[PDB]
């Protein structure tokens, strides 16, 4: 490899989104930068939506794909990923006025490769609290596929970014979401979304996957395997944590 093409969304904010003069920045660009520098590859970012992000990668528009994506078992059947480079768990989030808040949580930390009883009784109760409740998710995200086969009985529509979710949210045309921590964290702690709160147990595993990868085509054996190595020397030296303060306020880093 002499260059590679990077498809990222530049509608997640940190991860990837647009600056005043309209280029892509964020975590995922900094990272594929350095990642790229470390690999001895020129990098190339091109904004992608987010509906097509797969396919246009296995139909070889582009090399790989760093747009806050979940290695989740419905997408590992499609394309292959990097070792994770960021570990999130999931979280829901609603207005700061909402009775929602008032909610008792029994499972601050629930995994979900394997659920009990108890963490499906925790699941039911919130279930059944949500009956009701409006909710909103984007498209084509694991927040979706929780709720869908998670929580069927719940009321969701879809979005096409998680820009149009927030300003839904915000409007009150929806009443809750569902997010990753790392997403969520960084909206709530702007002052300007003092009237948005995060709330419920914090989810991981599952059909949420085991963290934020790089997407790369299966058959692409070798540019895994200089991501994978790439990423262990960026986690090592502390390169990931300094990124992830740097765009998400906390550490992240795997
Ligand atoms: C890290 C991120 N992962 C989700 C949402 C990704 C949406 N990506 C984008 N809009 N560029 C997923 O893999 O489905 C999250 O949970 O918050």
């Amino acid at each position: 490899y002499k260059s590679i093409t990077i498809a990222t969304e530049g509608s997640y904010a940190p991860y990837n989104f647009k600056d005043a003069g309209g280029k892509l920045i964020g975590f995922d660009i900094d990272l594929g930068n350095d990642l790229c520098k470390r690999m001895n590859i020129e990098c190339k970012f091109v904004e992608q939506a987010w509906d097509g992000i797969i396919p246009s990668l296995t139909a070889g528009r582009y090399d790989a794909i760093m747009a806050a994506m979940g290695i989740q078992p419905a997408r590992e059947k499609v394309i292959a990923f990097s070792r994770p480079y960021l570990l999130t768990p999931m979280t829901f989030l609603t207005t700061a006025d909402s009775p929602l808040l008032k909610t008792q949580v029994a499972i601050e930390n629930l995994p979900l490769d394997n659920i009990t009883p108890e963490q499906k009784a925790e699941l039911d109760k919130f279930t059944k609290i949500f009956e009701g409740v409006k909710f909103g998710v984007q498209a084509g995200t694991s927040h979706e596929a929780f709720m869908k086969q998670m929580m069927p009985s719940v009321q969701i529509s879809t979005y096409d970014t998680i820009d149009n979710v927030v300003m839904d949210l915000k409007a009150g045309r929806i009443d809750a979401s569902l997010a990753s921590v790392s997403f969520l964290k960084p909206l709530t702690d702007k002052p300007d979304n003092k009237d948005l709160k995060m709330f419920g147990p914090r989810m991981t595993g599952g059909l949420f996957g085991k963290g934020v990868g790089v997407g790369i085509r299966k058959e692409d054996a070798d540019l895994k395997a200089l991501f994978d190595k790439a990423i262990d020397a960026a986690i090592a030296d502390g390169t990931v944590q300094k990124l992830s303060q740097q765009w998400f306020g906390y550490d992240a880093s795997p």
